[PDB]
RNA sequence: UUUUUU
RNA sequence: UUUUUU
RNA sequence: UUUUUU
C-alpha cells in the first residue's frame, strides 16, 4: 500500500514532547488565597505563566477543599502527567499577600509589582466554586468566538438564575469582565480540562456550582465538531445489519472524503471519553477534522442534517458551502417526503389508521416549515446585526 | 535485472555523513536569554552558526521550561542524533549579556561586536512560545516562496486573532520582520524539525502557542508534494480488491512514469511519519519526486485532480504542463459525467429517488462550475498582480 | 568459449594500483583557514598537488565542523582507501598564514611564494559550505562541457535564489570565477566524490548548503550516461514476465550491440550506488559505455526515446547518428500511434469512455508535437549561437 | 477535398455534426465494400 | 569526449 | 525549485 | 478557525 503515505504522521503513538510543572501550594488560608486570585482576575490584570498555578489552585480548592496532595493523587493529575504536565507541592508558611505565592525569578518581578499595586479587600464573599461555574458557563460556544460565547453565557446565566441555583455578582455580568474571562479560558488548557473532567466524571454529590459545571460540560459536547455529528448521524447511516452510505454521498470525490473522514475519526476516538471536547481542548487530530479538508462532505452532510432539524438551519458556513448545502437540503427534503409516504404501507395498518397518520405527517411537515423559516429569519437578523 | 542500474543510489541505507554539535546552555535566566534572542531576531541581525544554538534554546524553553537535559533525553534529540546532530550541555554561571553565551573563536568575534552594538531593553514581554508559534505560521507555503508564505501568514494571523488565541506584536506584522523570519526559517533545519515534531507528536496539553503550532503543522502536511497527493488519490485508484490505474494513464510513457514514481514513493515512505514534510525538511528522496522527472504523469494527475476539486484550479504549473493539464481536465470532466449518470441505475432506487438524485447531481455540477470559474478568475488576478 | 577473448580485461577484479596520501590538518582556526582557501580559489591561482588537501579541508570543515579524525573514520574515507587514497592527520600549532599548512619540499616553494604574494583580508564571511554548494552546482552538465555547465549553473543559481535558500557573492557570479571553479572541479576527483557522497548518503539534517548539494547530486544522476538511460528504458523493454527487445532492435548487428552493452552494464553495476556518477567520477568501465562502440544501438535508442519525451529532442549527436536517429524517431512515432489506438479495445470500456479517451489521446499527441517542435527550434537557436 | 467538405455538410445535416454516428450509418456501411472509407480526425481549434 | 530536461 | 485550499 | 439548538 503506497496510499499509506497519505496517512503518515496523522495517527501517531503517544509520546511526551514537553515538560510543564505547575507549582501547587499547600497553605492554610486556601479560601483567602483563592479570593485574592478571583480579585486579581476581576482587576483585569493578565497572569503571566502563573495563570495555570492560580487557576489550578482554584480548582483544587473547589474539588478537594484545599488539599493539593489529594489532587496530585487524583485521576485528572494522573491524566495530565503522561502528557508532560506535572505539579509541585510547595508548603507556604505565611501568606499575607498574593505575591508571596509567586516565586522570585525572571519576568516574575514584572507581575509582582503590578499585583502589589492592586489593593485588595479582605473577606471577599466570592468562592472559588462560583468562579469555576462562571468560567464553565463559557465552555459551550467558546470555539465559536467571543460574542457568541458571551451571548450563550448571558442566556445561561438567565436560565440558572430562574432555577434559583446561583447568584453571580452584578459586576461579573459586565461585558468587560466576560471579555477578560473569555481570554483567560481561551488561552489556558488546564482550567478547561479540569472543568471538563469534573463535569464529566462526577457521578453524584453536585452542589450548585458542580451542577452548573456539569450542565455546561454536557452542553459543550461536540462543540466545534458539528461535522462529526452531521456526518455520523446522517451521511453514515446506521442500520440493523450494516452501515449504508447516504444516497447523496455516492460521488467519486465524496467516497474519498468518507475514507479520509473515517481515518480522522480513528484519530479522534483515540482520545477516548475526551473526543467530544477535542476542539475545545485542541487535541491532536482535531485539525484533521475540518471544513476545507472535506468540502463536499461537509456541505452535503450539513444540508442533509438541516432537512431534519429546524434548528440546524441557523448554522452558518463559508461562501463556498452555501449553495451545495441548500441543494442537498432540497434533495433530502424531497427524499424524506418520498420515504415518508413510502413506508406507511409497509406497516400493517387500516385505512383509518394510515389516514390519520398521513394527516399527522402533513401537519408535522408544515410545523417544520414554520420552524425552519423562523430560524432562517432569525439568522438573517443575526447577519444584519453583523452587516 | 539490468534495469536495477537505473535505481542505483536512490534508496540508500541510513549512514551518518556529518557531525554537527549545537551547544545548549543550562542557565538560570532562561526566559531572559530567550527574550534577548527574540530581540536580536527582531533587530534583523543575521546569526552566523549560532542560529541553531539560540533557536534550539528557544525551543527548549518552550517545550521543557528551560532544562536542556530533558531535551537531550527527548525523542527529538534521539531522532536528530543518528543523523549526525548532537547537543552539548554547557552550564553558564552569570549571563548579563547575550554575548556571554557565544564562545570565543574564529568568526564569533564578528558576531559578538554586532551583538554588543545592539542595545536591548530589559523585561521584554514576548515569550519564546510566541516566537515559536509565529515561526510555525510560516511553515505552510514556505517551500512555495516568500510572498505566498507571507500572504498565508497574514491570513492565518487574522484567523488566530478572531479565535482569540494569540496577540502578536504589531511590529511583527511588518513586512520586513516577516522577511527576516522567513529567511531564518528557510535556512535553518533544526528549528523546522522541532516545530514539526512538537506539532505532530503532542497528543494533548496544548496552550495557545502549541495549538497554533499544531494547526500549522497539520496545514503543512504534503506542502510542496502536491504531485504525491494528486497521483495517489486519483491516478493510482484504490479499489476494494486491488489498485486500478486511471484510464488517462495507459500511455506507454506514463507506465514508466508510474513505476519510477512508485520507486520514489518507497524512497519517501522510508522517512516514516515525516514523509509529509519531506520538501519542507529537504529530506533525502524528495528531489526524486519532482515535476520534470514525471512531466506526463504530473500534468495528467493534476488535470484529473482539478476535475474534482474547484480549489485545485488555482494551482500553477510551468509553460509545458498547462495544455496537457486542461486536456486531462476536460477528459476527466466528461468521464466523471458519464460515470455519474452510469451508476445511478446500478443502485436499487425508485424512479422518484433517482429523479431527485439526478436533479441534485446537476445542481452540484453547476455549483462546481461556478466555483472552478471563480478560482480561475482569482488566479488570473494573481498573475495580473505578477504581470 | 573463444568469444571470451573479446571480454578479457574489461570486468577486472578490484586491486589497488596507486598510493595517494592527502595531508589533513587538525588545527584550531579551521574556519579561518577554510576562508583563506576560498580566497586563494577566488584569486585564480592554481593549486599544485595541494588542491586535494585544501578541498578536503573544506569538505571536512563542512561535514564534521573541522575534526579530520571523524572524517578518517567516515565511510567516505573508508571507500577512498581500498582505492589507494589515504589521509594523514598533521596537527598544526599556529597558523598565521595559509602557507604554514603546505610543507617544505620540491615544487612547493613555487606555490608558497605565490601564496605569500596574495594579500588576504581577515574575517571573510564566506563559509566552506557555501563554496561546497557552489561547487556542487557545477556537477550536473560538467561532463558536457564548460559553457553548458556554466549555463546550468546560472539557471540553478536563479532557482536557488528564488527559493530563498542561499545568497552567493556577486563576484562568484562572474564568468571568470566560474571558469576557475569549473577547472578546479574537473581536474579534482576527491572533491567530486565527496560532494557525491554527502549528497547521496545524507538522509536528513540538511542545511541550505546540504540541500543545494543534495539537489545537484540528484540532478547529476546518469549525467554523461544518456545511452544507458535510453537503452534500458526503451530498447530493453521491461515486461511483467520477461525482457523484450524493441522491434527496431532486431538487426543482426544490433544484437551484438546489445550483448556488448550488457557486458558493459555488468561492468558498470560493479560500481554499486555510484554507477549513476560514473562518467562524472571517471570510473573504471565508463569508456566501455560510449557512442562509437555502439553506433547503431546509440542512434536507435536515442531516436526511440525522442519519440516519447519532447525534451530529448534537444540532445545533440555526431554527424553520423543524426539520420538513423530521426529514422528511428519516425518509426517509433508511427508504432506508438498504432499501439495507442490498438489497446484501447483491449480494455473494457464503453463507446463513450473510449470516445473520450481517443479525444484525449489526440489532444496529447498534438501537445507533444507542439513541444517537440519548440525544443527543436530552441536547439536550432543553440546551434546558430555556435554557427 | 470536395468529398471531404461535402461529406462534412452531409454529416452536419443528418447527424448534427457527429461523424462517428455517420461511420456507423448504413450509408458508410454501403460505401465501404465499394472501396470508400472515412477517417475521424479530431481538430482542436479551427479559426480558418 | 560528452551533448536534453530535471 | 515550488505553485490550490486548508 | 469555528458558526445551530441544547
Amino acid at each position: 500500500e503506497l496510499h499509506g503515505i497519505l496517512s503518515l504522521g496523522l495517527n501517531v503513538d503517544h509520546t511526551i514532547v514537553r515538560k510543564k510543572s505547575i507549582p501547587l501550594f499547600e497553605i492554610g488560608n486556601s479560601d483567602q488565597v483563592c479570593n485574592w486570585i478571583i480579585q486579581i482576575i476581576e482587576a483585569g490584570v493578565d497572569l503571566q505563566e502563573v495563570a495555570d498555578s492560580f487557576l489550578t489552585m482554584l480548582c483544587v480548592n473547589h474539588a478537594y477543599q484545599g488539599d493539593p496532595n489529594l489532587f496530585l493523587e487524583s485521576p485528572a493529575a494522573h491524566y495530565l502527567k503522561g502528557h508532560g504536565i506535572h505539579f509541585e507541592i510547595q508548603h507556604r508558611d505565611n501568606v499575607d499577600h498574593i505575591t508571596d505565592l509567586l516565586g522570585v525569578g525572571s519576568r516574575d518581578k514584572s507581575l509582582r509589582k503590578t499585583l502589589s499595586a492592586l489593593e485588595f479587600e479582605p473577606g471577599g464573599t466570592t468562592t472559588a466554586g462560583m468562579f469555576l461555574s462562571f468560567a464553565s458557563l463559557f465552555l459551550p460556544k467558546l470555539v465559536v468566538g467571543e460574542r457568541a460565547c458571551l451571548e450563550k453565557v448571558q442566556r445561561q446565566i438567565q436560565i440558572h438564575a430562574e432555577q434559583g441555583l446561583i447568584q453571580y455578582p452584578t459586576q461579573w455580568q459586565s461585558v468587560g469582565h466576560m471579555m477578560v474571562v473569555f481570554r483567560l479560558i481561551r488561552v489556558n488548557f488546564v482550567l478547561k480540562f479540569l472543568l471538563v473532567h469534573q463535569g464529566m466524571h462526577m457521578m453524584a454529590g453536585h452542589d450548585a456550582n458542580d451542577a452548573i459545571i456539569a450542565n455546561s460540560i454536557s452542553q459543550t459536547r461536540f462543540s466545534g465538531l458539528l461535522i462529526v455529528k452531521t456526518v455520523l448521524e446522517h451521511i453514515l447511516q446506521k442500520t440493523e445489519a450494516g452501515v449504508q452510505l447516504h444516497p447523496l454521498a455516492r460521488t467519486s470525490k465524496v467516497k474519498g472524503e468518507l475514507l479520509a473522514f473515517k481515518s480522522a475519526l480513528e484519530a479522534l476516538a483515540s482520545h477516548r471519553e475526551y473526543a467530544p471536547f477535542a476542539r475545545l481542548l485542541n487535541l491532536s487530530g482535531v485539525n484533521n477534522l475540518e471544513h476545507g479538508l472535506y468540502p463536499q462532505l461537509s456541505a452535503i452532510a450539513l444540508g442533509v442534517a438541516t432537512a431534519h432539524g429546524s434548528t440546524l438551519a441557523g448554522v452558518n458556513v463559508s461562501e463556498q458551502y452555501q449553495q451545495l448545502r441548500e441543494a442537498a437540503t432540497e434533495a433530502e427534503k424531497q427524499l424524506q417526503q418520498h420515504s415518508e409516504m413510502r413506508e406507511l404501507e409497509t406497516l400493517g395498518l387500516d385505512e383509518q389508521e394510515r389516514k390519520i397518520l398521513a394527516t399527522f405527517h402533513s401537519r408535522k411537515n408544515e410545523i417544520n416549515i414554520q420552524q425552519t423559516s423562523s430560524i432562517l429569519a432569525i439568522r438573517k437578523e443575526r447577519l444584519r446585526k453583523l452587516t
